[PDB]
């Protein structure tokens, strides 16, 4: 019956990543503690120096650790940004302070684009069994064999402020919720189904309901910078808001930014209600200027999807507690 939380760093409000350590001694990794995914991989030593995002990140070094068993089955993450493969191995991974003997994924490839682009190394996946590539057992599943933990639950807090560093980032409470960082009740969503870090969806709303009328779904993904939708959902979206479509985001100009509506997501009979100061990166008031917004297209396939993606821009303003015993996620405003 113990509590225990894991330092986050927020890089410029899209990446929230914590310090990890794989092996003996301890190889330590920025990780992105992931609700979306359920593998846990940093990158390989094994990795062709030919990948660049092999050469910026910290690779682990099996022949450095002490504690290493082989395993080497290939293992192919897709993501729908991209995609990592590599192989399997096991080692001893600390993180918060709790030791687990773990398979992860060592990566051997790591495309350029998008991995250049990250600030992590690798990523900590918080999904269930069920959505788990090879049917690793994730880490979290792993914790709670040891019986250590007070609760069958985990915490997210991610902080608004990426700028001032002297603050803390995020916070990931492993075994409860940190009440310094919410306030209010908490309100519970059961999901879908056991599996997917997935709930029911009943209403996305432009200041008037004009998506989701007949039901949608929403991931709640932590490993996410934004809030997406499928095209069609975004496209219809952006056209309500009048923001300019580009290659990987959407715009408005700077100045609209304050006069964009309220975006408001119909969960479990709440309305979570989104300002614009919660969605648009106001980096200017000028006319001249381009701001984007944290809401972009991902399309997610079946089974999972096609499904909507409640990522750091909603994690943000609604501090979110994962209850593994009941099925359900909770959601209170964070502070
Ligand atoms: C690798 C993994 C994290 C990929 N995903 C991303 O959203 C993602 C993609 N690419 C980037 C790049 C490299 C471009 C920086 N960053 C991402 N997320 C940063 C972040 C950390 C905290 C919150 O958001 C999703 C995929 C679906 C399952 N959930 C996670
Ligand atoms: C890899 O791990 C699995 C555990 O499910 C095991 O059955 C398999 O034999 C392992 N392979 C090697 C080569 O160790």
């Amino acid at each position: 019956n113990t509590t225990s939380s894991v330092i986050l760093t927020n890089y410029m409000d899209t990446q929230y990543y914590g310090e990890i350590g794989i092996g003996t001694p301890p190889q330590t990794f920025k990780v992105v503690f992931d609700t979306g995914s359920s593998n846990v991989w940093v990158p390989s030593s094994k990795c062709s120096r030919l990948y660049t995002a092999c050469v910026y990140h910290k690779l682990f070094d099996a022949s450095d650790s002490s504690s290493y068993k082989h395993n080497g089955t290939e293992l192919t993450l897709r993501y729908s940004t991209g995609t990592v493969s590599g192989f399997l191995s096991q080692d001893i991974i600390t993180v918060g302070g709790i030791t687990v003997t773990q398979m992860f994924g060592e990566v051997t490839e790591m495309p350029a684009l998008p991995f250049m682009l990250a600030e992590f190394d690798g990523v900590v996946g918080m999904g269930f069994i069920e959505q788990a590539i090879g049917r690793v057992t994730p880490i979290f599943d792993n914790i709670i064999s040891q019986g250590v933990l007070k609760e069958d639950v985990f915490s997210f807090y991610y902080n608004r402020d990426s700028e001032n560093s002297q603050s803390l980032g995020g916070q990931i409470v492993l075994g409860g919720s940190d009440p310094q960082h919410y306030e209010g009740n908490f309100h519970y969503i059961n999901l879908i189904k056991t599996g997917v870090w997935q709930i029911q969806m009943k209403g996305v709303s432009v200041g008037s309901t004009l998506l989701c009328e007949d039901g949608c779904l929403a991931l709640v993904d932590t490993g996410a910078s934004y809030i997406s939708g499928s095209t069609s959902s975004i496209e219809k979206l952006m056209e309500a808001l009048g923001a300019k479509k580009r290659l990987f985001d959407y715009v408005v100009k700077c100045n609209e930014g304050p006069t964009l509506p309220d975006i408001s997501f119909h969960l479990g009979g709440k309305e979570y209600t989104l300002t614009s100061a919660d969605y648009v990166f106001q980096e200017s008031y000028s006319s001249k200027k381009l701001c984007t917004l944290a809401i972009h297209a991902m399309d997610i396939p079946p089974p999972t999807g096609p499904t909507w993606a409640l990522g750091a821009t909603f994690i943000r303003k609604f501090y979110t507690e994962f209850d593994r015993r009941n099925n359900r996620i909770g959601f209170a405003l964070a502070r």
